[PDB]
């Protein structure tokens, strides 16, 4: 079976309908994104556009990366939230304090890896704070 390695330095939050930014049937409140650099996990190319520009409206600076899309994330000053899917990577990333993920690609419910190497992204020098979604998942 796929067994993913744990990680206490990032604590797992369960994702609400709490906050102005509505995700999957879950409101993320800005407390999670908005404050310094937060990285959001998508599903879709579509919701990263309207994502990344929406939170610019809600006062925070949000990228979209996917295949296609062109350098705009800036993790070097200014409270700055990139939500993408698995285009972004990770090499250069770390630098965030938390990560809001649906916990769901392409529509269907994330793999193991996939928030072993999700999770692995906040947490880099402090506690990292991961919210998921899950519709019927725990």
């Amino acid at each position: 079976g796929s067994v993913t390695v744990p990680h206490p330095n990032i604590e797992e939050v369960a994702l609400s309908t709490t906050g102005e930014i509505p995700f999957y049937g879950k409101a993320i409140p800005l407390e999670v994104i908005k404050g310094g650099r937060h990285l959001i996990f998508c599903h879709s190319k579509k919701k990263c556009d309207e994502l990344a520009a929406k939170l610019v409206a809600l006062g925070i600076n949000a990228v979209a990366y996917y295949r296609g899309l062109d350098v705009s994330v800036i993790p070097t000053n200014g409270d700055v939230v990139v939500v993408a899917t698995d285009a972004l990577m990770t090499g250069f990333t770390g630098d965030f304090d938390s990560v809001i993920d649906c916990n769901t690609s392409d529509g269907k419910p994330q793999d193991a890896v996939s928030r072993t190497q999700r999770r692995g992204r906040t947490g880099r020098g402090k506690p990292g704070i991961y919210r998921f979604v899950a519709p019927g998942e725990r």
